């Protein structure tokens, strides 16, 4: 719980702009959806080997 | 940069397991790679419309 | 049954524009089709792991 | 904003299960992600016809 | 058999367009082909889960 | 409006069964999703020529 | 319309198998679907040459 | 044997035209090739599930 | 018209076994379908160069 | 061995044109290559069903 | 006309075995079909760049 | 090894042009690569049946 | 731990520009992501064999 | 020139495994191949926007 | 003309075994075919961009 | 060790172009990458028979 992360200005602006578009709610939503993408990709990877 | 966000225990464990495999260095690396994946998806999407 | 959702203005506009095409009937139809897509994605995901 | 939807017991259970997996936060998060999936499908579709 | 279904004006126009091209004979035919597609999808789905 | 169509005694059972799983609403909803699938298959196949 | 065609016993059995499954209604229906496939092939062909 | 089938006034012209190009023999030949195409599409699509 | 061909025993057996399946009618049908396949391959080839 | 086939003028012209391109030697060569193409198609097909 | 080629024993045996199978006539047939394959592959390559 | 075969002017020119591009050394190299392509096709084919 | 590598000036500038794009943090992060891509390509190669 | 970086024990073992296989000469070779792959990815990315 | 290259023992044995397989003539032929594969991979990369 | 081979002026220019781009270090690197590609091809080949 409560993890400290050091992101660049690029991804800060990216998260803010994703919030502005109305497609995402909070920054937690954006990061959790991106991590869902990454976890699904990794699960697809190890499904082979 | 230097922000604290409370993620679920599932995603905390996922990030830790990804770090323990040796592929990723820090949790910042994992979150940056996830954001890169999401940004590339969005770039492939909005390039059409 | 009888759930209250807080959707953004962007997603309300998306649902309305989907209804305007005539392909979908109501907002419930659009949300049900979206949940069907997500459930199919999950059923294809967890089939591996 | 403020939408009252009467989802079936199957979709209520699916939303609750996606919450319990730790991948999704709230029910609104699941519904927004499913709507994002449908929106991306349609954005890939209407780019052709 | 012999069921009353309120299809949207868009889908009514689509069924008429498919009929008047000569490729399909009746509205029952176009609906049966669409249901064949959907049943193939669902049978490929529930075979996994 | 409210078109009467003589479907086979097999697609009737399939529509009802798809309703029973809690994934679809009415028979009109299943028929509409199937017509959407046929329209999307059209748009994807007629994309070449 | 109303043409006499000598189809082989294999294709007669195939048309019957497609009919008695409930997915197709008449032999005209199965032949029309097959001709749709063949016409799509030829239209994609002669569009090139 | 020698089945009588009521095809539309459009597939009639298509069959004749395909005969006129010197690529097919009789109407039975065109119908047989189309049925072969449908059977092969079946064998290729039902290969997954 | 009225051409004499010197086919090997292997190809005579292939044509006969194709006729035995019921998908094709005569040896002329098999040879015509083979020439159609080769002509389609060529028409797709020379479309580039 | 020794097969008398009455090919249409279209296929006679196609065989002669394939001979004139310098890619094929005789008409029997073109017919054997087309039969090889059909045999490979069927060998790829029957491996599934 | 009349070109001298130095092939290994591997491809000599390969050409002879392709003749034995009845799929090819002479060694010229085998080599010309292989060169047709190579020319089609090269034409597909330079179709892009 | 050290065999003379009369190929068509088309294939002679094709081989010469392939040698002039600098990719292939001799005509033996070109014919060996073509035979490798055909042998790999045959290996992928007969591996099934 | 601690490995010395002499990369080209092209890759030096590329790594520095990837750091400057905000998508990557340090040079080690670019190297780790590239090695992840390489390992995933290897794994996808081993998917078939 | 002569830069020192510390990759994880995972990536150290990975580079050593790639060298002991004989495919890659130095660690510089493995890193340059990975950087080529990642540069291909990023260049395909930036071509859209 | 005349270039000196120090390849690994793995690739030395691989080239000698490819020569021994009868598929390739000399070491120069293996090297030229591998460089052809590499150039074709590059060209296929430039197909999109 | 220290083997000398003569590749064509085409392949000489190719290796030089790959070096001047900064992607590949030596000519040994380019040749080793090409040999890796060809070894992947041949290993995927021999896995069948």
């Amino acid at each position: 719980k409560n993890t400290s992360i050091t992101l660049g200005e690029h991804f800060d602006g990216f998260i803010t702009s994703q919030i502005q578009s109305g497609r995402y709610g909070s920054a937690s939503e954006v990061i959790r959806s991106a991590l869902r993408l990454l976890e699904n990709q990794e699960t697809k990877l190890q499904s082979l080997r």
